[PDB]
């Protein structure tokens, strides 16, 4: 891939230049060590002058002049090697600065781009979007970042220890403080950012229901963390409690309810190299709520762990995607609309649960189509024609051209607060009502094309006129939520086009949609041409004999 293999180039380049500094560090370590032994030779030259100063000037003539020559040269060498030791120290800090600034570039790419892309993909998958996929790619990149930063951290620890053993003043001290300032800044960011929720908890959480979540740390294996697997504490929080948590204005263990099994320990898995806490049996015990259906909450996962050193401790916190809490499950219907809006229209880097008031119509379309396909479980989504029908209903306009609605904004109030033109419901109620009846028992029929649905009473009439005396279509009724009305043709005294009473799921519980179509004589050709028993053959109930009626084997009528 494009910037996928570009990452690997600037990753390998980091490992190469980090090895060059490793070579220069072991080299300087030797240069210094020799210099220390040579300095003791300079000290030992003087003590030699004392034992030399005993005998006659017959021996002292040669001894004192040779010892002077050896002391001058060694003293000039020690003085030049002393500058060399300092110059080399600087060149190592310059190199360490260079590989760290380059490491920051690669860090930001992994964390602020590829990670955010994964998290956005995850966000939209809540609304039915495409799956975000495995973290494998980002774990490998995070491990590299963790490894390279750790290597550079221990290198500058060793570089520092040499300086304390042999101090040389100047720029070195300040440049070393700067590399350390950067080194901690990089690890802190790397640590906090890779404590992520792999499998988010249910966004429409029903009280007293077993739910699950999975919080992975991407730098578990490649750092001194899996050795002591840390305890992770799940905690339900409010939208205000989250805005405070992020601005650092929290007050102790502030929260909004109890969670059974809200504590779990991370597990290290060899081969996968993954450190992950799978909260398999969580459950909501109670809630706080100072609309109920428009109330955002979040599962706050926290943990504390050390990274090798006893001093090096980090406190990690990650927030779940906003969840709406329900108790009776009856209001799942409206909860879904708030979650839908949030998952679709959340702005990157927003303050906790900041969604826009209005959005342009085709933005909302994208979302409705996304969720629609996902719910009815079919590849047949909302066509440009169906999109016009919903634009007509929502905006209360007459136009049949989709491009007309392009600049129009749907507010949250227009979507699921104020009711439609002359109805006892909102657009989301009508739309979700339709997905619900389809999903509940019409998934095959929708997929098979047998339910045109998104056509108005007029649209249906200006279609079945030019059709034989039994042609009919299936339509979504505007008056009865989740209702499917039949539009058919049959020439009689006054009327020749007819709209039968809409069927609600109640009616479908008694007799099937297919059992009801086959039950009616007049209905004989499904629109446009297709015969009735051709489209609904499959779904016809083969009346099976009862046991009470005395049948030893399964029989049909
Ligand atoms: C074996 N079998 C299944 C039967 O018994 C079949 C017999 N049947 C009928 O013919 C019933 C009996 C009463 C009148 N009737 C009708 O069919 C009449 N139709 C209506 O009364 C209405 C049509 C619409 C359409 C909309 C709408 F288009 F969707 P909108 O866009 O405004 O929402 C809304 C309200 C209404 S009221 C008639 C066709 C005009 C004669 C009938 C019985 C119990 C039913 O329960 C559900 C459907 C249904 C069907």
């Amino acid at each position: 891939s494009q910037k996928h293999l570009q990452i690997n180039q600037t990753f390998e380049e980091l490992r190469l230049v980090t090895q060059d500094t490793e070579n220069e560090l072991k080299k300087l370590q030797q240069t210094q060590e020799y210099f220390i032994i040579q300095y003791q030779e300079s000290l030992r030259i003087q003590a030699q002058f004392a034992q030399l100063a005993q005998l006659s000037p017959q021996e002292r003539l040669s001894r004192e002049t040779a010892l002077q020559q050896k002391q001058v040269s060694l003293e000039a060498w020690l003085q030049r090697e002393a500058q060399t030791l300092q110059q080399y120290r600087v060149e190592l800090a310059e190199k360490h600065q260079k590989t760290l600034q380059l490491l920051r570039k690669q860090q930001t790419i992994i964390l602020d781009d590829e990670l955010i892309q994964w998290k956005r993909r995850q966000q939209l998958a809540g609304n039915g979007g495409p799956p975000e996929g495995s973290l494998d790619v980002l774990q490998s990149w995070c491990e590299k970042l963790a490894e390279i930063i750790w290597q550079n951290r221990q290198q500058i620890r060793r570089a520092e220890h040499l300086c304390q053993q042999l101090p040389i003043p100047g720029p070195v001290e300040e440049m070393l403080a700067e590399v350390n300032a950067t080194i901690t800044d990089i690890i802190s960011a790397l640590v906090t950012s890779t404590f992520i929720i792999e499998k988010q908890p249910p966004q429409v959480l029903k009280t007293q229901t077993k739910f699950a979540a999975t919080v992975r740390l991407l730098v578990g294996g490649k750092l001194n963390v899996h050795m002591n697997p840390p305890q992770v504490k799940a905690t339900i929080i409010s939208e205000q409690q989250a805005k405070s948590l992020l601005k650092n204005e929290n007050t102790r263990n502030e929260c909004s309810g109890e969670i059974l099994n809200n504590c779990c320990v991370m597990e290290y898995h060899q081969a996968t190299g993954t450190l992950s806490a799978h909260f398999r049996n969580m459950s909501l015990k109670r809630i706080k709520r100072a609309s109920v259906t428009e109330e955002k909450f979040t599962v706050l996962f926290e943990s504390q762990f050390s990274v090798g050193s006893n001093e090096l401790v980090f406190q990690v916190k990650t927030l779940s995607l906003p969840v709406v809490v329900i108790v009776h499950g009856s209001q799942d219907h409206n909860a879904t609309a708030t979650v839908l809006w949030d998952n679709a229209f959340a702005e990157p880097g927003r303050v906790p649960f900041a969604v826009p008031d209005k959005v342009l119509w085709p933005q909302l379309c994208e979302a409705l189509n996304m969720k629609f396909k996902a719910e009815v479980q079919s590849n047949r989504g909302l066509t440009k024609e169906n999109l016009v029908f919903l634009a007509q209903k929502l905006f209360n306009n007459s136009s049949s051209h989709l491009e007309d609605y392009s600049g129009l904004s749907v507010s949250w109030s227009q979507f699921n607060r104020e009711n439609l033109p002359g109805w006892n419901y909102t657009f989301w109620q009508w739309f979700d009502g339709v997905m619900e009846v389809l999903k509940k028992h019409h998934k095959p029929h929708w997929n098979d094309g047998a339910i045109l649905g998104f056509v108005n009473k007029q649209q249906a009439h200006d279609l079945l006129i030019n059709k034989p005396d039994g042609t009919f279509l299936l339509r979504f009724s505007d008056s009865e939520i989740g209702g499917i009305t039949i539009a058919w043709k049959f020439d009689s005294p006054e009327r020749n086009l007819w709209n039968l009473k809409p069927f609600t799921t109640r009616d479908f519980s008694i007799r099937s949609l297919a059992d009801r179509l086959g039950d009616l004589s007049y209905l004989i050709y499904v629109f446009p041409d297709r015969p009735k028993d051709e489209v609904f053959s499959k779904y016809y109930t083969p009346v099976l004999a009862k046991a009470v009626d005395g049948y030893v084997k399964p029989q049909i009528k």
